[PDB]
C-alpha cells in the first residue's frame, strides 16, 4: 500500500506507528528541528532492544539515552526531509519538512520499489555521514535490518573483539530461507559503489551476506543479530 | 502505475520508450558498462532537442556527440543501477545491473512518492559528482525538467553571459499554473541542503522559481527553458 497525508500531525502519527512495529531496526533521518517531537519516541524503541540507527545534521543532548539499548548517530548536514524505515519493511516520509510542519506532503509504504528507491537514498547519505555516537547498550544482541550499517559495527569493532551472529536470510541460489549461525570472521565495504557484505562462518563454510537487494554474495539478509564475543557469560 | 520487470531486455526497451517520450530532459544514471547499449538512445534524444543529464563512473568516447543537442555529464563513481528520469514524470530503474544483466529487478513508474524518492537520490548523486562534459548545441533552447540542473547551469555561466527564461510553472500562493518570461538575473545554491532556485526577473519583479515539490519560492516548475542572450539573433 500507499497512505498519502497533507497533515504534519498525521504524519508523524504515521511515523510513531510505523517505529512502534519495529522489531530489529529503524533508520531515522531527520532534520534537527525535530529531534525533540521524536525524541521519545527514539527512546522507547531502544527500550524494546531495537535498534535505532539516526541521521542529523547536528547532535543533540543525548544523555537522556544512556544506558536505553543499541543506538547509532551519525551527523548528515542536511537532509530537509523526515525519513524513517523500519526492518527494511516500510517507509514513512514527511517531505521538505524543514519549510513546512503544518502541511506538507507526506507517504507511507511498503511498496519495494519505494523501499528501494529510499534504501538507496540513504546509503548516499551514509557516505556522506561521519559517525558521532554509537552506544550499544544490549551487546549480547545487537540487531539489524541493514547490512551496510552491520558491515560498518564489523568494521569498528573485528580487529577488537570476537563477534558472532545469527542471521536469517533467503539462500540466494535456492531462493529459500534459511537461518544461520556462526562467527563473522571478515566483511567487505566498497563505500564508493555501496557493496557489503559479512563472511560468516558456518557449519558450511565461511560464507558472504548482503543486505536487501543482494546479488553476488551467498545470501541476502535484513534480519541480523550480532553478539559480542564474551557478552552471554 | 507500477510496470516490474525481471528481464533485462524488457527493462532496456522500457526506458528506451521513456526516453522516447521526453520533451524536456532525461536524467540518466549509468554504469559504464552500459553505456554503449544506451549510446544511440542518447544521440537520438539530444537529436530532438531534448536535454540529456548523464552519470557514469568513468567518461566514455564521446566525438559522437559533437553539435547532437544539450548534453551535460557527470562522473560519479559508482552507481550500480542503471535510473532514468524523464521530464520529472517517470522512472525506469534497473536494480544492480552491475551484477545482473539478464534477471535483475527492474520498475517503471509515474508514482509521485517514487519519483521523489529517486529526485532526492539523484540530487545526494549531484552532489557527490564532478561536471565533466557540457555541450551546448542549441544555445537558443536550452531545456530542464530538475531545477538543480538548470541552477548548475546558471552557476556556471550567468557571470560571463546574460540568460533569458521561459518557464512553466505552479504559484505556490494560489496554486495555479503560469507561463512566466524573463531574464535570470541570480540564483540560489545551497548544495549541502539541497535548496536550489532561479531568481527570474518578471514584468511583475524579481521571482523565485524552485524545482519539483518546492516549498519556499514563489513558483515550482519542472518545465524550464534557457535563452542564451544574443543566441537568437
Ligand atoms: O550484491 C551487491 C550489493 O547489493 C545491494 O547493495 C545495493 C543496494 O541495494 C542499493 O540500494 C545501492 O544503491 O547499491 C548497492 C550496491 O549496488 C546489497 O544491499 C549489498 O549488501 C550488496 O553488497
Ligand atoms: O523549496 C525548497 C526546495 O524544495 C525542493 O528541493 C528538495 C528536493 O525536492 C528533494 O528531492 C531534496 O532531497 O531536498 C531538496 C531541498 O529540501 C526543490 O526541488 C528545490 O528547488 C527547493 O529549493
Amino acid at each position: 500500500a500507499i497512505w498519502r497525508s497533507r497533515s504534519f500531525d498525521e504524519a508523524i502519527e504515521m511515523f510513531r506507528e510505523s517505529l512502534y512495529s519495529a522489531k530489529n531496526e529503524v533508520i531515522v533521518v531527520t532534520p534537527s528541528e525535530f529531534f525533540e517531537t521524536i525524541r521519545e519516541d527514539l527512546i522507547k524503541t531502544l527500550e524494546r532492544g531495537v535498534t535505532v540507527s539516526l541521521y542529523i545534521d547536528k547532535i543533540p543532548d543525548l544523555s537522556e539515552f544512556k544506558g536505553k539499548g543499541n543506538f547509532f548517530v551519525r551527523q548528515f548536514y542536511k537532509l530537509n526531509h523526515l525519513i524513517g524505515m523500519t526492518d527494511g519493511k516500510e517507509v514513512v516520509t514527511i517531505q521538505n519538512a524543514t519549510f513546512d510542519s503544518i502541511g506538507p506532503p507526506s507517504f507511507k509504504s511498503t511498496y519495494p520499489e519505494i523501499i528501494f528507491s529510499q534504501y538507496s537514498l540513504i546509503i548516499e547519505i551514509f557516505k556522506e555521514s561521519t559517525l558521532e555516537k554509537e552506544i550499544i547498550g544490549n551487546p549480547k544482541d545487537i540487531r539489524f535490518f541493514a547490512m551496510f550499517h552491520a558491515v560498518d559495527f564489523v568494521k569498528n569493532h573485528l580487529k577488537n573483539r570476537n563477534i558472532y551472529a545469527e542471521i536469517t536470510g533467503k539462500n540466494l541460489e535456492s531462493g529459500r530461507l534459511e537461518t544461520l549461525t556462526g562467527r563473522v570472521v571478515g566483511y567487505t565495504l566498497s563505500l564508493r559503489e555501496a557493496v557489503n557484505n559479512i563472511h560468516l562462518e558456518t557449519e558450511n563454510g565461511v560464507v558472504k551476506v548482503g543486505g536487501m537487494f543482494a546479488v553476488i554474495e551467498d545470501y541476502e539478509s535484513t534480519e541480523i543479530k550480532f553478539i559480542m564475543g564474551g557478552s552471554r557469560s
